[PDB]
């Protein structure tokens, strides 16, 4: 993609990202701004994106356990 | 400490089956069974999506 095209994909995938972090993920939630991220981003990008999305989120989760004993 | 040592140990065996077996999960589900009962599952989850993430970063 432009120069262009990619700060539009990434400033997109931001946006969704952002949306996730703030509404605590409700992704049913921020359809509109996930349409923006599937229309603005190459479809393998938006995989690669999803799977780093995960893993932080799960190693988040692991790095609170830690830090946070119950 | 010692716990923290099995789990680790445990999530690199399964890990090389995987990386020998070409992401074969099926040849791997003894070790698969060892990790499990080894690491804490909130880690376990971690330790999946990491390999997810990993493995499809490869393609590029």
């Amino acid at each position: 993609p432009s120069m262009k095209e990619r700060q539009v994909c990434w400033g997109a995938r931001d946006e969704y990202w952002k949306c996730l972090d703030e509404n605590l993920e409700d992704a049913s939630q921020c359809k509109k701004l996930r349409s923006s991220f599937e229309s603005s981003c190459p479809q393998q990008w938006i995989k690669y994106f999803d799977k780093r999305r995960d893993y932080l989120k799960f190693k988040e989760k692991f790095e609170a356990g830690q830090f946070e004993p119950s």
